[PDB]
């Protein structure tokens, strides 16, 4: 908004941007009347009082300066004319903010454009997120940042005496990168400010966007450019402001995919454990890369996405062991996003690995509707010395990603501390779209008590018999506090994922309790399951065989096979059991994201 | 939630906290009939399908473990009971979250519990804020913390098998600390968590809790505190959590004071300036504090507050010069709190300085009202090399604060680079409750050629002679400029305030540009002004002399008169305005706090 003040004294000679509201102050030097050229509509809301409002709204720009005019009569006297001469431009500076009212809002009525970090590697042959320099050295780069354009319209001479700056604050700029195409930087971590070099008359220049940083505790995750108007018309003075507009972006946050999602590729490390894989892979329809043990726990695939494109982002865990290279050479790359957080040089634990970290399915609570799930991710019941957590850095990263909002469970009663030890999620053909599998050794318990009253109590686990697992008092007591456990969790998620029973499996699975009370698969972890679409690969148990088959698949078969699931048991005993993980534990998985566009929820 | 599962193989033993939801599983292990001792309340919504819900509440705590018993009967066959020994407990975690459901929320129909950081010194005669120890050393400084609750109803002998454990997460320990009276600390910055002990029966614990820290960019300013019941009944396993309770609390913001607040203390540094102001505070009612120049600038008196306390508190700037040791001794105290932020040891600017920052009085906006009114602070219209700031850490600080939703406004086009210098507030009886004043060139030029109309062309400044004064095409060049910044601001203040024009009185006061372009005062400053209700101390600005009087202070009368305002003009001139200041930069205000409760608004 803008408040001209005319005088008798002399001639005003001002611009009006259009789209903006010009008020006049006749008042302040001096009945009165109004005329104006036909270009100005003046709206007139004459007596002298100040409570008068008078405003001037162009709709073309000028064609030369000083092309429209306001004259102000001033009237038992002659009259007394005062002059304004005024200069309409069109300042637009634009964005994609309808997503395909300078403040960025959530939902599908919402507005403001949408930005992508460049955490990607497009370069030819290079190692670094593209992000890290002020270059752009491939074409195929621009199509990861965000659009935006300025408009002019105005007189061939009017750049004569003003200037047109973009910018963003200095507290923004470590966060953005700003390139002009005809491309070069003009506004980024060096620079937080650029004079533009436009030409009169009607010009357009596209400009190149990127984002440097996730939203994290520090970033809210919203980036302000701003074009301002300087008149430099007198050389005695410095440069005066006469009109400012900005678009808002909002930095796309990572996010992750839950097991419900069609799968597109399966990764893992290297002999007939990874033939097994291959067979499910090629049945799923997904390609398959391998490595040169524990796929699952260093590295969790996500992706980002605007209107513009989408693409997929690793997540690279702060645990280093073997794997620490395989996201920044074999995953990162074109179309091949990447993020890391936490300290790298140690300082995390075991609920650091990425077998702690899973989402949910899209499900609604009370009436809050999570499109995209909701991220859970384990730690203790409550911190003591010995309990341990995901880093925070981990933690607070996940939760301002707002989106996926996260949900502690209780996961370090578990001596590897992984969600992934007792729990799964499936697609299912009814009911909300999934089951939850949860680890349950009320279920195993059933099943040989089932067995044993049916004659079967001298069949062999592995070896110990039915009659002495049952009999073991032992056994039973860890068994329980298992149980205790695990159910605990069943009501967290129950509570923050709005589940029922009906939504819940419940998959035989007795564990014994070894080093500090901690707990550990007893035979191999069947809900530590590779969920590739409708064919699941879960761990062999070896279990009791009974009429030629272990009775352990066959309930778990009993109990997917009517969801249409296809259970396959592969051996993974010596290779991975007996090192402190499962199938799920020896592999990953990219899949498809989510249709539904982030910004449309309301968090 | 909890979910117990009964068996016929034999009876189950369960706690049940008084107010949670118990249900019962009678499927699992194997029609039915329910009947339990008078205790329990059955409510039942048999035949044996898994779709039936079956809760247990009970209302009284037991006097004795397994108190009370539900026995489910299993029925062409005789009857099969399955039998559940309950023990019912009170657990209550209480604060005073009505404020005076386990989420904070904002608002009169909101609740949650509030928490001040205790950054006041009660403590004899040492110089440290109390909070940054680990003991409460004098029964005043309770007063400051807020007051948390444990109650208990259990059997004398529930605690030889359960313990509580109070905690905080690992995240938030470093910014509260917790006291249990029978004073000693349970948790704090080296301790998340503690094992409460305490004795069977009905009991009560009371605990006093203060927070560390002000809310800011990496603490939205909520703190958990949780109570978990552990079940350490079984010697061979850990401890299984069965209930768990919590209060979340809300770190008390730092609130600052509009000029029409009702003045309570005054301060300054030590001729005649000295005593005049001396004579406005024994007028305005209020005590005044002195020290042995511009007082204004290196400190802000705010305040915070709890329904159960509410104390000043100082915000130390972090400019560094003279006056740096008098927030720390002279202002610190007995109920006067004290926080700083920004570099301390250099790296700061002008903008820095306190007579930088102000707040607006109460306001409504386009619907959103701000009962605490809006911070205001200067800066440059855009960043360049040469340009301006308020350093980072007290703009995120100021708004991490939400409550006074800070503007940006421009002030970097004066040499000095204070809001204080183009503007005041002041009291007025009618309309809003307010005036804005702001610094008007147009309103001097105005005057003095009324003056000169009316023969006084003669007429000295100081010494320049109106005549002159108008005449002078670079002192009206400059002052155009300094009338084009302050009107950005004006129309900045009408958007972000919701000001009309019948808000605003124009002040006449003339301006210069010297080193860089930047402004100064051509005379006395009037709007920089000292305002101890309605007696205001404006500078003596020795205009001509017009009638046996200075037209310049007439002008003011004229203006201020009207609104019950009474105006003196202390001489500030070869003491302050010489050395780039004025009344209001010499001095500084304690005013009485809002009534309205910062926690029921809606920011
Ligand atoms: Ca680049
Ligand atoms: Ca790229
Ligand atoms: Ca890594
Ligand atoms: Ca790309
Ligand atoms: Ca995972
Ligand atoms: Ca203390
Ligand atoms: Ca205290
Ligand atoms: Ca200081
Ligand atoms: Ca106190
Ligand atoms: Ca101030």
């Amino acid at each position: 908004g803008t408040l001209i003040r005319v005088t008798p004294e002399q001639p005003t000679h001002a611009v009006c941007v259009l789209g903006t509201l010009t008020q006049l102050d006749i008042c302040s030097s001096a009945s009165f009347s109004i005329n104006a050229s036909p270009g100005v509509v003046v709206d007139i809301a004459w007596p002298l009082d100040p409570g008068v409002e008078v405003t001037l709204t162009m709709k073309a720009a000028s064609g030369s300066t000083g092309d429209q005019k306001v004259q102000i009569s001033y009237y038992k006297t002659p009259p007394v004319k005062a002059l304004l001469y005024l200069t309409a431009v069109e300042i637009s500076l634009c964005a994609d903010i309808t997503r395909t009212q300078r403040t960025w809002t959530w939902g599908p009525c919402g507005q403001g454009a949408i930005l992508l970090v460049n955490c990607d590697r497009d370069n030819l042959e290079s190692s670094a997120m593209d992000c890290e320099d002020d270059e752009v050295l491939d074409s195929e780069d621009l199509q990861d940042m965000s659009l935006m354009t300025l408009s002019t319209k105005t007189p061939k001479d009017f750049f004569t005496n003003h200037t047109l700056v973009l910018h963003v604050a200095r507290s923004e700029m470590d966060k953005v990168r700003v390139f002009q195409a005809t491309c070069s930087v003009v506004l980024g971590p060096k620079w937080p400010s650029h004079y533009l070099m436009v030409p009169g008359g009607k010009h357009n220049m596209d400009f190149y966007v990127e984002a440097l940083a996730f939203p994290d505790t520090d970033f809210p995750g919203l980036i302000t450019l701003t074009i301002s108007l300087l008149d430099t018309s007198n050389l005695e003075l410095p440069e005066a402001v006469v009109f400012q507009d900005s678009v808002v972006f909002r930095v796309a946050p990572w996010i992750m995919t839950p097991n419900t999602q069609p799968p597109q590729e399966v990764y893992a490390c290297s002999e007939d454990f990874l033939k097994s894989v291959t067979t499910l892979a090629m049945k799923a329809k997904c390609k398959l890369t391998i490595c040169p043990q524990w796929m699952q726990d260093e590295m969790e695939i996500g992706y980002i996405q605007a209107p513009h494109k989408t693409l997929p982002v690793v997540f690279d865990s702060p645990r280093n062991r073997g794997l620490k290279e395989f996201p920044i050479k074999r995953v990162m790359g074109p179309d091949f996003g990447y993020v890391t957080r936490g300290p790298q040089t140690g300082g995390i634990s075991g609920l650091d690995s990425f077998g702690n970290l899973e989402v949910s399915p899209p499900v609604t609570v009370r009436g809050k509707e999570y499109p995209l799930g909701r991220i859970l991710f384990g730690d203790s019941c409550y911190p003591s010395n010995d309990s341990r957590q995901m880093h925070q850095a981990l933690q607070d990263f996940l939760s301002a990603q707002q989106v996926q909002a996260p949900v502690k469970l209780y996961s370090d009663w578990l001596s590897v501390g992984h969600v992934d030890e007792f729990l799964s999620f499936v697609p299912a053909p009814d009911r909300k779209g999934f089951r939850l599998l949860l680890a349950s050794p009320r279920s195993c318990y059933k099943l040989f008590q089932e067995q044993q009253n049916e004659g079967h109590g001298e069949a062999l686990l592995f070896q110990q018999k039915i009659k002495n697992i049952l009999s073991n008092k032992t056994l039973r007591e860890h068994n329980s506090f298992v149980e205790r456990c695990i159910d605990w969790n069943r009501e967290l998620l129950k509570r923050e994922l709005g589940l029922a029973e009906s939504d819940i499996i419940d998959i035989p699975q007795l564990f014994k309790l070894k080093e500090f009370s901690k707990a550990e698969a007893f035979f191999p972890n069947m809900v530590n399951m590779l969920v590739l679409g409708k064919h699941l690969g879960i761990p062999k148990p070896f279990g009791p065989v009974i009429n030629g088959r272990c009775c352990l698949e066959e309930k778990v078969c009993s109990l997917l096979e009517p969801l249409g699931l296809q259970c396959t048991f592969i051996n993974d005993f010596f290779t991975y059991h007996i090192r402190h993980g499962e199938v799920h534990a020896g592999t990953n998985v990219r899949r498809k994201p989510f249709s539904f566009k982030w910004w449309n929820m309301v968090p």
